[PDB]
């Protein structure tokens, strides 16, 4: 369907022999958002902060710590590697927000 929040992701990268992502949510509300994130084959997330993190499905799932669920939520991590994710979405009760 439509994605329900066109703008929500703000994301910065920077790639030195591994890449972080600084990313911004903007949320508009205060949600247990959900963050599943695609990485390529051989890469881990070496880094995380201000999200907790878990596997599901084979992406990476990241979630609120309990006192970053929004308006404006913004967390970051690391993984291995050269640009090696391909994607993340961004799910507020079950329903696709955004995509980066």
């Amino acid at each position: 369907g439509d994605l329900v929040k066109p703008d929500a992701f703000s994301v910065k990268i920077q790639d030195w022999g591994s890449t972080e992502y600084d990313v911004t949510l903007n949320l508009g509300g205060t949600y247990d958002w959900v963050v599943k994130v695609k990485l390529k084959d051989g890469s881990a997330v070496s880094s995380v902060w201000s999200a907790n993190k878990a596997e599901e499905g084979g992406y990476v799932v990241f979630t609120p710590v309990s006192w970053n669920k929004g308006p404006t939520a913004t967390f970051g991590f690391i993984a291995t590697g050269s640009e090696p994710v391909e994607a993340m979405y961004l799910y507020v009760n079950d329903q696709l927000w955004d995509v980066w």
